[PDB]
C-alpha cells in the first residue's frame, strides 16, 4: 500500500453519508503482532468519514461487544437529543444517529463511545475513528495544492494479543500505552511529494499528551479542534492533550529525514514509592521522548506561500452569566470532582439558555493536567493560566495544567442537556463531569 | 567601539540636515592596514544622513580633489535641476545641494560622483555614502521592535596603500577588488541582541554582485531600491547587483554562528586566454564564495512576527507610450551602447512628458549582466526575462542577464534633462548612457 497509512475514507454522496457501522471484537494485525481489538467498521483505527457543511449523516451503529456502548460525535455543534451521552444501546442492538452538518462548521473532529463507567476501556481497545468537514476554504491555492494527511495519534499496551487492562493506577492517571502510534502503524514513514503539507492532528489517546515538534521546522497552525484560525500561527512546538485536534502547515526547507516527535512532557502523573517509611506517591515525572514518524523531503522543497488570511472569528455578543467550575482530586481514591461532586446523570448542574453567551472559569485545583471538555458549544479560549490566548478559534478542549483558570466564552447553541468532563477518559469515568441543561 | 561597524550618522534638525561636506583624500586605517582613499566626510564609507519625507536637505560639497566631481543623489525623485548629471565642480570649488525630501517616500538611497568619464575611479577609490529616509512606517511594533543595520557592501583593492589602478580589462568588464568588505570594514561580528533583524543593504561596488545568503535562514524583503514591498516577501537568497538597495528581516531561528556570505556568482566577466592560436576571451566563470559577516544569535532567540501589510503600492494611470532600448558591447574595445550608440551630453535620446506613465522594454543583448539605471524618475518592474515580479515596489536599477528583456512601468515626475546608463560605472564611464528630457 501507501508508504504512509490512513484511515479508509467514507465520503458523502449527493449529500448525504449513510453508513452501517459495527462496534466488534476484530483480530487484526497492528504494529507487526496479531492482535483482537475492539473496532469500528472492522479497522483501528475506524473509517474517517468526510463530510461538508448542510450533508446529511445517518449512522446506524451496530453494538457487537459484550456490553453497552453509544457513539460521541466530539467536536460537532449539533442536538444532545442526536449527540445523546445518556443513551445506551444494549449488546446485538442497533441505534441510528442522524443529523444534519452545521453550515458554518470546517476541520477535524471525531467519534468514540461515551456510556459512562466504560469509556477508558472501550477508546483504550480500539474504538475510535475521525470525521472531516470540508470547506469552501480547501479550494484557496495555498490550501488546495498542499499534500493532506490525517494523523491519529493513539498509543496502546497488548497483553496476551488484546489491549492490556485497566490496573488501579491507570484509573488514578489515566492509561498510557508502550506502543505510540500513528494511524495505527509503528513510526510510519512519510514520504512527501509536495513541499508543503497540510497534517490534520487528532488526539485520541485516553490519556497520552502529545508535545508535538517536528526536527528542524516550525509548525503553521490553521485550525483548532472546532475550526480555522482567523490567519495563520507560527509555532515552534504544539501541545495536543486527549481529545484535542489542530491542523498544521508544514513547510520543508530543504531534502533530508525529519524526525515528528512527541517531546518530554509532565502531565502529573502519579507513581507509587516505598523508601523506609511510607509508601507514598511520587510524581512520573516526564514522559519520556517517541518517535512518531519519519518524514521524508522531496528533492529542492519550494512550499507554496503561507494563506494570508482564513477564517474571520464571529463576534460574539456580550455575555449574559459568569460560571466558575473547580476541579480536584482524590489521586489515591481515584475520584475526580467539579466544585467538590461525582457525576450524577440525574442531577442538572448549571442551566443556560439557548442563544446567549456565558464565561466560564475553570479552575484546576489538582496536581494533574486536566483536559476540560464541553460537548455540544464549543468555545472560544480567551486566557489560560492568566495568558491571553494568542488567536480565535473553535475549541471544544482545553487543557489546564495545575493551578492554572481558563477563561471561556461559551455561546449555548442547541437546546437539551448535555455534559461537561475531563478527557482524561478514566478520570470522566470515576466521576469528573457535570450535566449542562440548555433551555 | 561596538561589536559591529556602521557609518556615523548625520540626522536633520528641526526639518534640516544642513551639512558640509568635504571630498578629500584621507589617510585611515581599513582592514587593518593603512590606506589613503578618496572620501566623504574623512571617512569609508562617507556619513549616514538620516532624514525625514519633508525635511530640507541643503549638502554643500567642498571639491579638495585634483579633479572635478559632482555628486548624483541616487534614487531620490528630486529634480534633475539639483541632481544634474551634467554639474562640475572643479577642484577647490564648492557647490550647495538644496532639496526638499518628497513626501511620498521612504528606504535605503545613497550618493556617489556623477562625472562622466571619471564614476569609476572616483567610486572605487572610496566615495560614497549612504541616506536614509524614515517612515511613520518605521513606528509598527513588528519593525520598531526589531534590531536596524545598515550593511554597506562594497569591495575594493589596496597597491601600495592606494586603491588599484584600472586595467583595461577592469574598463570592460568593471573593477572587482579582493577585500570584499562591509561597511569598510573585513568580515565584522554582528552579536545580535533582538531575535529579529531589520538590515539596510547597498550594494555600492563599482561591479562586484552580492548574491546573498544567510547562512541556514531565509530572509524577508520588505523594501526594494527605493521604497516598501506591499508586504514581506520570503527568499532564499537574494541578488544584489551595483546600484541596488534592499531592505531584509532576518528572524534568528536559534543561537549559533551564521554565515552571511556573497555565494558564487556569474556575471559575465571575461578574461583572456592563449593556447596555442589565440588569444581569445574566456569567461571568467562564477566569482569565488565570499564571507560577509559572521552573525551571532542571541540566546533562546523568539523573532516577533512579521508585518502583515507594509505599503500599498500606488495604482497608475494607463502607459501612453513604449519605448525599446537595447544595450549591446563591444568588448575587446571596451565599448558599450544603447540602441547603437555610446553618450553625448548635447544629445536627447528620449522625449516624454511629465505626470505621463511610460513602458520601457530594456532589452540586454550583450553577454555580461547590466544593471541599468534611472535617474529622477522610479520605476515598477513588471517583468524580468519574461517572468513577472513577485512584488510591487519602487525600483530605480534593475539588473538583466544577457538575452534579457525587463519590462519597466516608468511614471515621469519632475521636469528637466536627466539621464539613463548602465551602473557598472566603467560601463557608464565608456559609453552605456542616453540622456532623458522630460518636459
Ligand atoms: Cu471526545
Ligand atoms: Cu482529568
Ligand atoms: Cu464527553
Ligand atoms: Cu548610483
Ligand atoms: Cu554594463
Ligand atoms: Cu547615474
Ligand atoms: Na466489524
Ligand atoms: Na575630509
Amino acid at each position: 500500500g501507501p508508504s504512509f497509512p490512513e484511515p479508509k475514507v467514507v465520503r458523502s454522496q449527493g449529500g448525504l453519508l449513510s453508513l452501517k457501522l459495527s462496534a466488534t471484537p476484530t483480530p487484526l494485525a497492528i504494529a507487526g503482532q496479531r492482535a483482537t481489538l475492539l473496532t469500528y467498521g472492522g479497522s483501528f483505527p475506524g473509517p474517517t468519514l468526510r463530510v461538508r457543511p448542510r450533508d446529511t449523516v445517518r449512522l446506524t451503529l451496530e453494538n457487537r461487544l459484550p456490553e453497552p456502548t453509544n457513539l460521541h460525535w466530539h467536536g460537532l455543534p449539533i442536538s444532545p437529543k442526536v449527540d445523546d451521552p445518556f443513551l445506551e444501546i444494549p449488546p446485538g442492538e442497533s441505534w441510528t444517529y442522524e443529523f444534519t452538518v452545521p453550515k458554518e462548521l470546517a476541520g477535524t473532529f471525531w467519534y468514540h463511545p461515551h456510556l459512562h463507567g466504560r469509556v477508558a476501556p472501550q477508546l483504550f481497545a480500539g474504538l475510535l475513528g475521525a470525521l472531516v468537514v470540508e470547506s469552501s476554504l480547501d479550494a484557496i491555492p495555498e490550501l488546495r495544492e498542499a499534500e493532506e494527511h490525517l494523523l491519529v495519534l493513539k498509543d496502546l499496551a497488548l497483553q496476551g494479543g488484546r489491549p492490556a487492562p485497566h490496573t488501579p493506577m491507570d484509573w488514578m492517571n489515566g492509561k498510557e500505552g508502550d506502543l505510540v502510534l500513528v494511524n495505527g502503524a509503528l513510526r510510519p514513514t512519510l514520504v512527501a511529494q509536495k513541499a508543503t503539507l497540510r497534517l490534520r492532528l487528532l488526539n485520541a489517546s485516553n490519556a497520552r499528551y502529545y508535545r508535538l515538534a517536528l526536527q528542524d521546522h516550525p509548525l503553521y497552525l490553521i485550525a483548532a479542534d472546532g475550526g480555522f484560525l482567523e490567519e495563520p500561527l507560527e509555532v515552534s512546538e504544539l501541545l495536543l492533550a486527549p481529545g484535542e485536534r489542530a491542523e498544521v502547515l508544514v513547510r520543508l526547507r530543504k531534502e533530508g529525514r525529519f524526525l515528528l516527535q512527541a517531546l518530554p512532557y509532565d502531565r502529573g502523573a502519579m507513581g507509587m514509592m516505598d523508601m523506609g517509611g511510607m509508601a507514598h506517591a511520587m510524581p512520573q515525572g516526564p514522559s519520556r521522548p517517541e518517535t512518531l514518524l519519519y518524514l521524508i523531503a522531496p528533492k529542492n522543497p519550494k512550499p507554496l506561500p503561507l494563506p494570508k488570511a482564513l477564517s474571520p472569528f464571529p463576534t460574539l455578543p456580550a455575555p449574559v452569566v459568569t460560571r466558575r467550575l473547580v476541579l480536584t482530586e482524590d489521586m489515591m481514591a481515584a475520584r475526580f470532582f467539579i466544585n467538590g461532586q461525582v457525576f450524577d446523570h440525574r442531577r442538572v448542574d448549571l442551566k443556560g439558555q439557548a442563544q446567549t453567551v456565558e464565561v466560564w472559569e475553570v479552575e484546576n485545583q489538582g496536581d494533574m493536567d486536566h483536559p476540560f471538555h464541553l460537548h455540544v458549544h464549543p468555545f472560544q479560549v480567551l486566557s489560560v493560566g492568566g495568558r491571553p490566548f494568542p488567536y480565535r478559534a473553535w475549541k471544544d478542549v482545553v487543557n489546564l495544567k495545575a493551578g492554572e483558570v481558563a477563561r471561556l466564552l461559551v455561546p449555548l447553541r442547541e437546546k437539551g442537556r448535555t455534559v461537561f468532563h475531563c478527557h482524561i477518559v478514566e478520570h470522566e469515568d470515576r466521576g469528573m463531569m457535570g450535566v449542562l441543561e440548555v433551555g
